[PDB]
Order: structure tokens, then C-alpha cells, then sequence
């Protein structure tokens, strides 16, 4: 089911589940990933993650918000972001770079610049994920075996995530 698999990628941009995307779903999925490794709102860390967050959802907004109410609706992601994701899915996932290096800072809990897959998936759970699809994600990401999720595995992985095929 194609409407199937796009429902899935606006539940996870909707992380309250109201059924249109705000900011706020954005600040409080950086909240729960804070929450869930320790990480203090006021630190370095923890600013860099809001930061990170309001970036895409600016960048999400860009394509999706057509009407300008700063509001995501279904139908304006449905009948809009799908497509232009899907045609310009590397340029999006650059939109999450500042997120997404944010988030291995917050999960990088020894700070050596390595994330575990464990943590991988710790992260996916905060981001609402089932705690069971969230290791099997997570082990995925790992493209190259060696136990750690870097960078270079989760900026493509984002970009394919977010191009539904046809
Ligand atoms: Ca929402
Ligand atoms: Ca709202
Ligand atoms: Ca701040
Ligand atoms: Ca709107
Ligand atoms: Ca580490
Ligand atoms: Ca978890
Ligand atoms: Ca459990
Ligand atoms: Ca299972
Ligand atoms: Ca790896
Ligand atoms: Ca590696």
C-alpha cells in the first residue's frame, strides 16, 4: 500500500498525533531524545538538539506549509511534501544534517564521537518507534557491522526513509 507507506512517514513527523505537524511536534521529540539519554536542555547538547529540530522543521515547512499557517495538515503533506520529497530526497536530508548530528551528540553517551546500535535504537523509541522495530531499525542503520551508527549512515538512510517509492 503506497498510501499505507506515506501515512507512515506523516506519523512520523506528527509525534503528538493530531493529525497536522507543528513546531511543537518537532521541540518535543528533541524533549523525549533529551529526556531519555540525560542530556540537560541548557547544554551544549541539548541547545544543538533544539536547534537542530527548529531547522527542519523550517526546512519541512518550506516544502509542505503552502497555506503559510505554520500548520502540516495531512492533505498538504499528502498532496504536496510527497512528491517533492521523493524528487529532491538528499536536499531534505541536508535540511536534517544539524538535527541529525545533534542527535549522535545526545546519544554518544561515552563521548568517544561513537554511537552504539543499542543506542540507535534508544534514540528511534524517544522518536516513537515500538521498542521491537526500533532494535531491528536500528541493527539495519549498522551498514557496515562494526556496531557503531554514524553519520554517514543515517543521513541516507533519512533521505530513503523519507522518499515513499511509488
Ligand atoms: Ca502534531
Ligand atoms: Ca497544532
Ligand atoms: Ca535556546
Ligand atoms: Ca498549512
Ligand atoms: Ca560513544
Ligand atoms: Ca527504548
Ligand atoms: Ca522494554
Ligand atoms: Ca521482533
Ligand atoms: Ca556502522
Ligand atoms: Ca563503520
Amino acid at each position: 500500500e503506497y498510501e499505507r507507506r506515506i501515512a507512515a512517514r506523516f506519523t512520523t513527523f506528527d509525534q503528538d498525533g493530531n493529525g497536522h505537524i507543528d513546531r511543537s511536534d518537532f521541540s518535543g521529540a528533541a524533549k523525549a531524545m533529551l529526556a531519555e539519554f540525560g542530556v540537560a536542555a541548557r547544554s551544549d547538547r541539548g541547545q544543538a538538539l533544539y536547534g537542530g529540530a527548529e531547522a527542519l522543521w523550517q526546512g519541512l515547512a518550506g516544502i509542505a506549509d503552502r497555506d503559510g499557517d505554520q500548520r502540516i495538515t495531512r492533505e498538504e503533506f499528502v498532496t504536496g511534501a510527497v512528491k517533492r520529497l521523493r524528487d529532491k530526497p538528499d536536499r531534505f536530508a541536508e535540511m536534517a544534517r544539524p538535527f541529525l548530528h545533534a542527535a549522535l551528540g545526545v546519544a554518544d553517551t561515552d563521548g568517544d564521537g561513537a554511537v552504539t546500535v543499542a543506542d540507535t535504537a534508544r534514540a528511534l523509541t524517544a522518536f516513537g518507534v515500538p521498542e521491537d522495530l526500533a532494535r531491528q531499525a536500528a541493527a539495519a542503520l549498522d551498514t557496515d557491522g562494526d556496531g557503531k551508527v554514524g553519520e554517514t549512515e543515517i543521513v541516507p538512510a533519512f533521505a530513503r526513509y523519507f522518499t515513499v517509492p511509488a
